[PDB]
């Protein structure tokens, strides 16, 4: 459809990740055709789990249709995971949108809302182990795509799979040409972003520091599992 | 704590800066400023909003200022008292950065004369002017001066910076935390990769956007000079 706007949503709720959203909103913003809402109950401020505080643009009501879904993640997934009208309107939205998406554990809050039931999905590595209660069938890779589920566990996936996202919507000239004009050439110093390739001492003080989030991050999934 | 500050003013491309900021604020005993002539809502290039905390006045001196690019900088060149509050703040501070177009600030404001830099690769014609010696590499050091041209740039040189603040081991257990493990499905975030139609069609997006930032940079490269 040509310069029909794409309308692209991410969902912004209390204590997300930022960066998980600011990424791919930036990177999507920058196409012509493209029409970007931050979402909440309603317009106002909403704080990062950094403290940093983003404002939300549209109320659940007022969203318009979207053609891309996207949820973030963070520490406010736990809450978001037994939140029923948040998981009532991402369903909504997802029964029509072009695109599903998430990033970090955003991917819970979708399977808590009924959308991962047999698809392959990912989330952030120290949460994997809560993908197969929620109906998913775990694949780690950095994004992974079943259908129209786009699912990456990185911090940054979001701003990769927009890419992809813009090859499909527009063309890959499209995509290429973002890419240069915001001239996104990752080149991280260390190689520590994977359980897979950090020292071990690193993957043991990260374990360890998250085991008591992923203890009750189960306990909710559990819950949230039954309600399906 | 260390105190960490980006400068956030009207027309910021957000992710310059959004980057880096949660890097940064993953760390322990640090203080994340975001800075503007008062605190309140400062809205980027993509109408996101953003709420600076600290005014110029009450800013702590910083041991980190990262300035962020996009179209915003193009007033920031010529506006003195943000180019005076960042010499304030780069005369004491132990790291001076800035990503993007962010770089041209720091040369309005004379912080890059003779010193190795880099900027958004459209723009990097506009170094030399303000007295750099232009390097084209993705993340460009001399001395306690980081600049890298990419938007993303930031994520990359934070974790530098955690890991000379901090050590590699605190670096590295944000990496992981985070998760941060980036994989671009292409290969176009360089001007020596993209294709050249891609190169030309970026080019032309950005030839008005240059054509103000050229007579903006010798206008602030002449306020310099005159010194």
């Amino acid at each position: 459809g040509s310069h029909m706007a794409v309308q692209i949503g991410f969902l912004l709720f209390p204590e997300v990740q930022q960066l998980d959203l600011t990424g791919p909103h930036d990177v999507l913003a920058s196409l012509p055709d493209v029409q970007v809402h931050l979402i909440w109950k309603e317009p106002g401020p909403v704080v990062a789990s950094s403290g940093l505080v983003l404002q939300a643009t549209t109320s659940f009501a007022d969203c318009p249709p979207l053609d891309v879904i996207c949820i973030p993640g963070g520490t406010g997934v736990g809450a978001l995971m037994e939140d029923p009208q948040a998981l009532a309107f991402i369903r909504q939205q997802a029964a029509r949108a072009r695109y599903v998406t998430s990033v970090a554990t955003g991917s819970l809050v979708l399977g808590a809302a009924g959308l991962l039931q047999g698809k392959r999905a990912t989330t952030h590595w120290a949460y994997h182990e809560l993908l197969a209660p929620l109906g998913a069938i775990p694949v780690h890779e950095r994004v992974v795509r079943d259908g129209n589920l786009l699912t990456g566990g990185g911090i940054t996936a979001g701003i990769d799979f927009a890419l992809t996202l813009a090859a499909e919507l527009f063309d890959a000239a499209t995509a290429q040409r973002v890419q240069l004009q915001l001239e996104y050439a990752p080149a991280p110093p260390f190689n520590a972003g994977s359980p897979d390739t950090a020292p071990a001492s690193v993957v043991q003080q990260a374990r360890q520091r998250a085991a008591d989030s992923l203890h009750k991050r189960r306990e909710i999934t559990l819950r949230a599992a039954a309600r399906l």
